[PDB]
């Protein structure tokens, strides 16, 4: 089943980073880009969009 996460909005946390990070849109059925801060957030955050598809598009 799709985690629970994949359906958080994206959360930029925070800190003094300025990080590129993945997110799962599901409303949109789309691994988007966003702006993460370097701490905190939630877990709907990938390094890398193939990451970001095996755990949430493609559950």
């Amino acid at each position: 089943d799709r985690p629970s996460y994949c359906n958080l909005p994206a959360d930029s946390g925070s800190g003094t980073k300025s990080e590129q990070r993945i997110y799962y849109n599901s409303a949109r059925k789309q691994c988007l880009t966003f702006t993460y801060n370097g701490q905190g957030g939630n877990e709907n955050n990938f390094r890398r969009t193939y990451d970001c598809r095996r755990t949430c598009q493609y559950p």
